[PDB]
Formats: C-alpha cells, structure tokens, sequence
C-alpha cells in the first residue's frame, strides 16, 4: 500500500523536499487551483509558501524533480474547499483540460507556475460549485497523455456518501487511476464510535467503482477535521486496514494533510 497527502495549504508545514523526505509518502497532491474555467485566467493557490501569480514559485521545478527522483509521483490537485471555479460546457472542459497539460504536465506555456519539471498527474478535489463537465475534463486529459505519450494520472477525492454529487460523472468514466474516499466530516459514514459505516461504504458502495487503487481518505490529526472522521492509529491499524486490505484495488491511505502530520503517517505505514 502507498500514503497519499496533501501539500499546499499551510506554508508552516515545510518544504516540498522536506515533505518527501519523510519517506512516508508515496504520492503528493499540491492544492489549489482555485480558480478556472469559465473562461478565467486560473489561480494557483499556494498559501504563504510561494506567490505563483507573480513567479515566485518556480523553485519549486527543483523539489518536484527531486520528489520524482525518489520515485514519488506529484499531483495538482483542483478545487479544494474555497474557490471560484466550475466548468461552463465542453469546450470549456477542453481547453482547462489543455491549459492544465500546458501549464503542469508535459506542454509548455508562456510562464509555467511551478518550472519546467512536470507533474505526474491531476487530483480531482471537486468540493464546491457546478458538478457538470468534470467527466469530460478527465477524458480530455487521458486524450493529452496519449497524444504525448506521456503518463497523465488522473485522481479524485470524493467525499464518502456515495454517490458524490460532484465527483460521480467523473468517477463513472472509468478512467481514474486513483480515488481517494474522504471519510471524514460526514458523520453519516466516517468513523464515529466504530468502524461499521465506513466499512459499509467503502464494502457495498465505493468497490463498485471502477479505479485502478482505491484509498482510504483520512485526516492526519482531529484539528485537521474538525467535523469529525479522526481514527486513532492503533485502531486503524486493528479495526480497519485488515478489512479494507481485502478489497483487491486497495491502494492505501490519503491524509488530509501535511500540516497536521507530525506522527500519524509514520505510525501507520508499516501497516499500510
Ligand atoms: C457503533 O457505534 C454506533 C454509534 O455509537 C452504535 O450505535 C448506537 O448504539 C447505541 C447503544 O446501543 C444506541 O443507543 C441505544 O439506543 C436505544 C434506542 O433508543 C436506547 O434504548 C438505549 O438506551 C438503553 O441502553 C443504555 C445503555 O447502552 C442505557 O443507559 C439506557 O438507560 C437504556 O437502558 C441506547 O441509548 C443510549 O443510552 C446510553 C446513552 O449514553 C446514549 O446517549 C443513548 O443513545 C444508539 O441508538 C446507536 N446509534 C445508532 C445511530 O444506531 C453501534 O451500536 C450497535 O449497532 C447499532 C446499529 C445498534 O444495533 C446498537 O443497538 C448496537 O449497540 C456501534 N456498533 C458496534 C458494532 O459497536
Ligand atoms: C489562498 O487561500 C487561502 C485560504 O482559502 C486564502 O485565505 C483566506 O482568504 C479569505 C478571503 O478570500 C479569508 O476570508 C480567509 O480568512 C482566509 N483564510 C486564511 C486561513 O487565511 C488566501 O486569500 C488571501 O489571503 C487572505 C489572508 C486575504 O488577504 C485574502 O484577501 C487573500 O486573497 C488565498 N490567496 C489568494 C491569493 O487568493
Ligand atoms: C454510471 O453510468 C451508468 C450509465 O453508463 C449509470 O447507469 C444508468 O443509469 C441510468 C439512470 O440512472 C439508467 O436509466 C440506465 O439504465 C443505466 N445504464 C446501465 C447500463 O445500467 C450508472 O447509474 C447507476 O447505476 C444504475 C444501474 C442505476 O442503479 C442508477 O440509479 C445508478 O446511479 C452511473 N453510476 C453512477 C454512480 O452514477
Ligand atoms: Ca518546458
Ligand atoms: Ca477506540
């Protein structure tokens, strides 16, 4: 199993090269694109890490680089919990779809935000705003990656009532190679006195989905959810890894998020 987490959105959490340095970490997703689509010019959002509107950030080609050189792949990752964005109509899916690929992936643009080193892939973190389009977003995606012959992965991060309003179009095409679940803040099926729920619904509703690697979304620490979902580590590690391993495109653990990750992953990788 691998450890996916987020990093981004708090510049007290250290570096990039810090963060893969860890070890623990198999996969980085880097939020947010806050802003795109519908004709906008997007934004990157990088918290006080580095100003991307204004080149500050393309250090950052230099960590990625050192991050893949461990084998480690890195994502963008679009949306989050605060932005202005949606998708207007196919077109509109398309050219973010180009936009993205010339930006982050292989392509070139005028000014690519983070250098020249390219992006594994695109994490889809669909919280807010119109759900339509994001199928079409994905599939033009994969059509980039093939034309370039270049691996584009393509990630989701649905929140775990399934089906997920924004994300189930997506997730339905078929095409992503990793969904992470967010088992956290939705007391409907996150862990809450125990662990029945979340195993219901990762067991009867999110293995019907067709991924190549299904991860157990998870927060790093209660502060990092405070909606509820936390899962203390010995009891992951005995109520709910054994369960969930069985599912035969079981992927690992996602973590929201780097900032709130002081032990919990170096806790938990051994069983993962
Ligand atoms: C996983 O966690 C779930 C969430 O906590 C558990 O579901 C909850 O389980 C509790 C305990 O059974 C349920 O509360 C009960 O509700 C009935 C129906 O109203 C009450 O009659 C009952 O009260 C009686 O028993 C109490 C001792 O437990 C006595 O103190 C009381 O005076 C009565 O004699 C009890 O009510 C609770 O009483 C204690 C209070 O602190 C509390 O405020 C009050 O709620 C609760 O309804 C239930 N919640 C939900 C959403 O279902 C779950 O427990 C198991 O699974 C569920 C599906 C049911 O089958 C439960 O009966 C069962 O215990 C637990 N699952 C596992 C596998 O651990
Ligand atoms: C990057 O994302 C941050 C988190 O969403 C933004 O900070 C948030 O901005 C809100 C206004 O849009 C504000 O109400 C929130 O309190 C604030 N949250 C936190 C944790 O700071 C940030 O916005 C910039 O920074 C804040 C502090 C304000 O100065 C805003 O006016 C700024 O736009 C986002 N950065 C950018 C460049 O959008
Ligand atoms: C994923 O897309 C499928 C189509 O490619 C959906 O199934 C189709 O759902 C239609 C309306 O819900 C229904 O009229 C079609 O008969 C059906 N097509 C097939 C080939 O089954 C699917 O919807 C889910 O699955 C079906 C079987 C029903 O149970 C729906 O209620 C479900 O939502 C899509 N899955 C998701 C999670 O959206
Ligand atoms: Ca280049
Ligand atoms: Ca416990």
């Amino acid at each position: 199993g691998e450890i996916a987490i987020y990093w981004g959105q708090d510049g007290g959490e250290g570096s990039l090269r810090e963060t893969c340095d860890t070890d623990d970490y198999d996969i980085i997703n880097i939020g947010f694109l806050t802003t795109f689509g519908h004709s906008t010019t997007p934004i990157l959002n990088l918290t006080k890490h580095c100003n991307p509107a204004t080149s500050a950030c393309k250090f950052l080609s230099s960590e990625i680089s050192y991050c893949k050189s461990k084998g480690i792949k890195v994502f963008l990752s679009l949306g989050g919990g605060t932005g202005n964005y949606y998708l207007s109509s196919r077109d509109d899916a398309a050219s973010v779809a180009q936009y993205l690929w010339n930006n982050f992936l292989g392509g070139q643009s005028e000014s690519r935000p983070l250098g020249d080193e390219s992006l594994d892939g695109i994490d889809f973190d669909i919280e807010d705003g119109s759900n339509d389009y994001y199928d079409t977003l994905a599939e033009q995606l994969w059509i980039l990656g093939g034309r370039s012959g270049s691996n584009v992965y393509l990630a989701a991060a649905p929140a775990c009532e399934f089906p997920d309003y924004y994300l189930r179009e997506a997730i339905n095409t078929s095409l992503f190679d990793y969904v992470w679940v967010q088992f956290y803040n939705n007391p409907r099926c996150h862990y809450l006195g125990n662990a029945t729920n979340l195993l219901n619904s990762w067991n009867n509703d999110w293995s019907t989905i067709l991924t190549d690697d299904l991860f157990l979304g998870l927060p790093a620490a209660p502060q990092a959810a405070p909606g509820g979902g936390f899962i203390e580590a010995d009891d992951l590690i005995s109520e709910v890894l054994p369960t969930i391993k069985a599912t035969y495109d079981y992927g690992g653990v996602m973590l929201w998020s780097k900032y709130y990750d002081d032990d919990y992953s170096s806790k938990i990788k051994p069983d993962v």
